[PDB]
Order: C-alpha cells, then sequence, then structure tokens
C-alpha cells in the first residue's frame, strides 16, 4: 500500500514507508523518521 515517507507527517489511514517509523512528539503532532543505527 502507499506510505507517507520519512521526514514527513504521518497520516490518519497510513503508516510510514518500510524503513521509516511513525513517532509522536511533545508538540502533539507525529512525523515519520528513518530508522537510526
Amino acid at each position: 500500500a502507499i506510505c507517507t515517507g520519512a521526514d514527513r507527517p504521518c497520516a490518519a489511514c497510513c503508516p510510514c514507508c518500510p524503513g521509516t517509523s511513525c513517532k509522536a512528539e511533545s508538540n502533539g503532532v507525529s512525523y515519520c523518521r528513518k530508522d537510526e543505527p
């Protein structure tokens, strides 16, 4: 299925692309961010 993309704001339907993960922040909004080492 289509995904959002790292460094981008998650969406209601949709999870982050394969490799990036959705993570909420203190500001209240959540954005995707590529995995880290």
